[PDB]
């Protein structure tokens, strides 16, 4: 508190009166803005929605809850509100061909006010200009590639676009270019000290000294875990695409809780059964509203994510939230390799094979510290293929399964009434990791 | 013609010069800073007054991938990397070569990609999907920047994924598309398998790149997916793309010669060649501090093409890469490049785009096989087709003075690589 450094002093130690005053100026901007669009004009005009509706930040229970499901029913620029052909300068896609996926437009002023808020967090956790940061997140289409590699370019990293996988790369680039902060999800920040032993490096001696995680639920000692195999700091990283990607939501080094940045959110912690308030600190779902994206912004957007708000002022000196681990979800979405997978994209694929049944398996393991998905589907006896054929079918389910959920999965051809007789429900998702 | 920097791309000769002139002083003087270029202008003796004009850069020896090799991995950084170095990047064999900018020389590179999409007809109201790799390849980030920098409706697609790309393009109506030859073909084909006319969609404009490839080939891709396709060069040395690219006329690939200045070198005398002659393309950048490369022998092979461009611009061009140094192969003591190969098949409309060439050895005497796939529009025979076969043997045998073996295979039977095509596995 008395030697905290801040990106945004102003902002990160604003008191609480000036910061709700903040929010409810750029909430009525964004109601304003959301309204251009087709479909928040809809859902203003069904609910009387006006340009003097919203007067305190409480006026935002009068807007109703933004769905993934509404999101697919406008897919893909239904909640486009800002002029896309002139100001329109990204489009982050979620996974998918069988399903109208996920999709988010930036203007310039969105990637700079994502970039500046990924910044904040790096400046945050220690991370300096004179830092060589190596993002180990895939690139592309995924937000954690693209946003942080802004965010740290922002604040002046030698940054180190790695992407994902190859380990022996990976290593090698921290040897040869020094790398001081490593951006990677918990399991395979376990991975990469594990193949350091492999390569005859000690995991504790490296150049090494942040770490940034996130992406999937990890517990407090798994963290710790991987502070001590590579003798660094390890820090909780929460973001998700719809709100931008990375910067979100990140602990402070107290490393007790991750700090909303409120400025650029509106947090609310909703009852999944009433669709109300939770009593303060209990846990909810996760409803959240964007106050600085202007090309398409998302009002009360329903994560699906379950949290709680932690009490307490922090030592840091913050005066934003700060919110406990995710450890679930109210959805039946599940996250294998940091990577975001619903159970219909499996079975919408599956059923493309007529040589397949109608009863899979999808079970999570984890082998070796890492993270394993294995599909087991039954084989319908009206298959005519012999071992070599029915082979080829399996690695094309494997390709065709990896270009849709965009991880490698096991797939495992079972004989015909081996799986056990599910309750008849859609539950087909057995997860076996601690 | 409408252009990105009018005031740079329409420059007088004589102004070029004078901008090439003040900015190779002062390339030298920061690369002095490095402990590689310190130790060569030390042993050479360049000083700040070496370079008086610009064929004193005829003074400084050349560097080789040998000598980055050698120096790898920061002993040509000549700038603070600690405080301004703000990005590493990797050339795609044993340690890559190591690329490091400053924020100025990201600005510079992204500025430059901007230019070259903005001469082929893309404007901000263009939706561009980039195809190319994400991460240490230089094409991924190099065109995000510089379409982003353009006002381009950006789809950071990545490699790979055929169905994905096209349900991009259907979906989000893209205009442009960043993609190696061969890709391109691939994703013609893949719009063709998911029961959409590759003809009829919202693409108007390509940029294809990375790749060796003919005149034909591109016009191939042209008529698969009714769009304008141009050629773009670049190099991870030279930050990737934004280097060299085509204009509208299609002709020879305009070199941007104010952050570049271009030399084509005899690899035997290392003199320049007469003018138009081809040789090795050397380059020294005009506009880097991070990390500058003096007089660089690319391997690349290519001239520059004579005569002022109808567009207007006076950069010089530079004809097609006809293939790399290491991309030459030697069969019964004959020198002979993938590229001689291609010229000569792309001239069999039976013929598809994916072929492989392999060199083994028989009885103690060397072997060259070239397998090429069918196109499915081929309504020939045997006859006619073994008639095709034995022209094609014919046609090779004169110009690359080797007799190979010509197998015409399945339409699918070669395999694709992920990235850059490979024409030839040699198994000596
Ligand atoms: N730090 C974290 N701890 C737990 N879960 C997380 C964390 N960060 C992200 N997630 C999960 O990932 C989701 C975001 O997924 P997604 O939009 O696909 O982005 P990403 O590419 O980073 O995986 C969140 O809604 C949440 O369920
Ligand atoms: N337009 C092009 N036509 C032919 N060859 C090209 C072209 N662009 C690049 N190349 C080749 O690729 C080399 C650069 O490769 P590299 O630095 O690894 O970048 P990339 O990631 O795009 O493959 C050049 O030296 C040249 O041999
Ligand atoms: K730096
Ligand atoms: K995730
Ligand atoms: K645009
Ligand atoms: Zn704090
Ligand atoms: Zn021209």
């Amino acid at each position: 508190g008395m030697s905290t450094q801040y990106w945004e002093e102003e902002i990160e130690i604003m008191s609480r009166e000036k910061l709700q005053e903040l929010q409810l100026q750029r909430l009525k901007k964004t109601i304003n803005i959301a309204a251009n669009s087709p479909y928040y004009k809809e859902v203003f005009s069904k609910n009387g929605i006006t340009g003097d509706s919203i007067q305190s930040l409480d006026d935002i229970r009068k807007i109703p809850f933004t769905t993934k499901s509404d999101m697919r029913a406008n897919y893909p620029f239904g909640l486009v509100a800002g002029d896309m052909k002139r100001d329109g300068v990204r489009i982050h896609s979620s996974s998918g061909t069988t399903g109208n996926p996920t999709v988010i437009v930036h203007s310039q002023h969105d990637l700079d006010s994502w970039a500046n808020l990924v910044a904040r967090c790096l400046y945050m956790v220690g991370i300096r200009k004179t830092d060589v940061f190596q993002n180990s997140s895939g690139y592309g289409m995924f937000t954690g590639g693209l946003g942080f590699q802004y965010g740290a370019e922002r604040l002046g990293c030698l940054t180190v676009p790695a992407a994902a996988g190859n380990s022996k790369r990976q290593i090698k680039f921290i040897s040869d270019f020094k790398t001081t902060a490593l951006h990677a999800i918990p399991s395979y920040a376990i991975r990469l000290a594990e193949v350091f032993q492999e390569e005859g490096i000690d995991p504790r001696e490296t150049t090494l000294k942040t770490l940034v995680i996130g992406a999937e639920p990890h517990t407090d000692e798994q963290r710790r875990k991987i502070e001590r195999m590579l003798n660094v700091k390890a820090y909780n990283s929460f973001g998700m695409t719809e709100m931008n990607g990375p910067g979100v939501a990140f602990e402070c080094q107290e490393q007790n809780g991750m700090h909303f940045w409120e400025d650029c959110y509106l947090v609310e912690i909703i009852d999944p059964e009433t669709g109300e308030p939770v009593p303060e600190g209990e846990i909810g779902e996760l409803v959240l509203t964007t106050l600085d994206r202007e090309m398409m912004p998302l009002i009360r957007y329903r994560t699906r994510d379950l949290t709680r708000i932690l009490p307490g002022k922090c030592p840091c000196g913050r005066t934003h939230l700060r919110i406990d681990r995710i450890k679930g979800r109210s959805d039946d979405m599940f996250i294998i390799k940091g990577v975001n997978i619903f159970p219909m994209q499996v079975e919408k694929i599956l059923v493309q094979f007529p040589e397949l049944g109608s009863n899979y398996l999808i079970t999570l393991e984890t082998v070796n510290n890492q993270d394993e998905m294995i599909v087991e589907v039954e084989l319908s006896d009206l298959s005519t293929d012999n071992y070599i054929e029915l082979e080829k079918i399996r690695r094309d389910i494997i390709r065709q399964l990896k270009d849709e959920i965009l991880v490698t999965p096991k797939v495992k051809l079972v004989k015909k009434g081996s799986l056990p007789q599910s309750e008849g429900k859609a539950v087909r998702v057995k997860d076996l990791r601690d």
